[PDB]
Formats: C-alpha cells, sequence, structure tokens
C-alpha cells in the first residue's frame, strides 16, 4: 500500500490495476520509494506527455523536499521515464535510482538546453534499456553536468559506447560492483579514457578478476588516478604473471579492500603506501613479511584464520 514513518515511503504494490493516485500520501518526503512488482507501465500512458511547464504541473514542485527517490520495479517505455525526470528537474532532488526494471520504445531528442537535473548519486541495478550499447550516453542529455557518484550494477551487454558520452566533470566516486562479468579487459573498455576525469572512491567489486597487477596497468593505460579502491569479491590469486616490470601503481592510491575472497598468500604489486586497508575474512597464512606485505597504516582484521583455535 503505503507504509511511512515521517521520513519515508514505499508504495508497494502489485495489483493488476494499480491504484497510483494514494502516492500522494508520501509526497515532500526527502525518501521514497515506488515498487510495482512485475509491472507493465504500456497501457498508463498519461499524464506526462504534454509535460514540461504549464500553470498546473510545473510550480508544485517549486520547492519539494523530496531529496532522494527510488523506482524499483516497474517497466517503463522511455516516452515517459524521460518525462519524469525533466518534470523532476524543476523540483529538489538529488539521488535517484533505478532498480529491476527494462526501457522499452526509443529516447527523444531534446529541444531547448539542458531541462535536465543535478543529480547527485545515481545508481542503477538489473535496468534494461533498448539500445543497449548506448544508453548513458542518451541518457546524459537529460542530466545536469553536475554528478557526483555512479554506481552500476547488472546488465545484459555491459559496454557502452564511451565515446558520444560527454564530460562528467566531477564524478568523484563510481561503483561498477556486482557485475560478475566484466574483468580487466572489459574493465579498460569500461572507464573511457579522458572521461571520468576525475575519480576518488572507486568501488570495483565482485566483477570477476584475479590478480591486482592487472588493474594496476589497466588503469594506467585507461587515465584515471584513484584513492580509495574496493576488491571485496573476487577471485584473486598470486603470481607474477605477465606483465610486472614495475607495476605503476597509482601513486596517490589510498585505502584498499580486500575482504572476503578466495586469498590464498598475499600477492604482488602492493605499494608501500597507503591510508587504511581492510582485509578481513581471508584464508591466509602468519607470516607479515616485507616479501609479502607493503607498509600498512591501519589493518583492521577480525576475520581470517589466525582467529580461529575454538
Amino acid at each position: 500500500e503505503l507504509d511511512d514513518e515521517d521520513f519515508r515511503c514505499v508504495c508497494n504494490f502489485s495489483e493488476p490495476q494499480p491504484d497510483w493516485s494514494e502516492a500522494f500520501q508520501c509526497v515532500s518526503a526527502v525518501e521514497v520509494e515506488i515498487h510495482a512488482g512485475g509491472l507493465n507501465l504500456e497501457p498508463f500512458l498519461k499524464r506526462v506527455d504534454a509535460d514540461a511547464d504549464p500553470r498546473q504541473y510545473a510550480d508544485t514542485v517549486k520547492a519539494l523536499r523530496v531529496r532522494r527517490l527510488t523506482v524499483g520495479a516497474a517497466q517503463v517505455p522511455a516516452q515517459l521515464l524521460v518525462g519524469a525526470l525533466r518534470v523532476l528537474a524543476y523540483s529538489r532532488l538529488k539521488e535517484l535510482t533505478l532498480e529491476d526494471l527494462k526501457i522499452t520504445g526509443t529516447m527523444p531528442p531534446l529541444p531547448l538546453e539542458a531541462t535536465g537535473l543535478a543529480l547527485s548519486s545515481l545508481r542503477l541495478r538489473n535496468v534494461s534499456w533498448a539500445t543497449g550499447r548506448s544508453w548513458l550516453a542518451e541518457l546524459q542529455q537529460w542530466l545536469k553536468p553536475g554528478l557526483k557518484v555512479l554506481s552500476i550494477a547488472q546488465a545484459h551487454s555491459p559496454a557502452f559506447s564511451c565515446e558520444q558520452v560527454r564530460a562528467f566533470p566531477a564524478l568523484t566516486s563510481l561503483d561498477l560492483s556486482d557485475n560478475p562479468g566484466l574483468g580487466e579487459r572489459g574493465l579498460m573498455a569500461a572507464l573511457c579514457p579522458h572521461k571520468f576525469p576525475a575519480i576518488q572512491n572507486l568501488a570495483l567489486r565482485n566483477t570477476g578478476m584475479e590478480t591486482p597487477t592487472g588493474v594496476c596497468a589497466a588503469l594506467a593505460a585507461a587515465g584515471v588516478q584513484p584513492h580509495s579502491l574496493d576488491l571485496s569479491h573476487n577471485s584473486l590469486r598470486a603470481t607474477v604473471n605477465p606483465s610486472a616490470p614495475r607495476c605503476m601503481w597509482s601513486s596517490a592510491l589510498n585505502s584498499l579492500n580486500l575482504s572476503f575472497a578466495g586469498l590464498e598468500q598475499v600477492p604482488k604489486g602492493l605499494p608501500a603506501k597507503l591510508r587504511v586497508l581492510d582485509l578481513s575474512s581471508n584464508r591466509l597464512n602468519r607470516a607479515p613479511q616485507p616479501d609479502e606485505l607493503p607498509e600498512v597504516d591501519n589493518l583492521t582484521l577480525d576475520g581470517n584464520p589466525f582467529l580461529v583455535p575454538g
């Protein structure tokens, strides 16, 4: 129905003919989600097809403290989803989240200038599109340049056309977690070069990769200098497998996470400088030799087979 305790919403639906009208209960709330449970929004056409600024559907959102939006079950044609994006451009919204959708149709070109919105931390999970090879680039046309955080999880044909993608001036973080099929090569063809110029925190979790050395080379090969870096869910190994004449580790690279993995012994290509190094829940063997350890700063360790006896 619509349960909220003075700080959220849900609008958990499922019925064969959703009476969305109750939605207005959780208006002007900061956090808000709109479930739908395997819905087909293809007969739902109205209203948004005379969408922008009238004398009725425009100033109602001149200031509507809804900063965090989630829309996680429906199936939206692109002809309208963009509509929802456009109206909100007026409003005060920052984080947008699509989850388990399926965009159909084909996305329309934009008339005037940047009618888009100042999205802050746009996230994506299991969302499928139309012109699959190019969905971000097309979607960018309705986002304001100011973007801080990108999380992209799940897909079908992971790739995107990193060639008409524009700017990303300040994409601070970047999360490509939960894509068990990205890989070190898929990675280089993920973060387009001379694009994503400024990347601080950087999550690359369960993307099904192996050794760090490849990642060291791949980021240098690409064109990024990360700060934090998360790998907390891969099948990691330990070798000198080609190549590493001197793995050009990104100097100012900092906080590294290697928790929860098939980590056998500590690998190679570990820069001697960090800030924080997490590593719990591993399958390790005693020694902290310089042959198997860079100078830490502070290592949180709560799992591991060191805290084993019992």
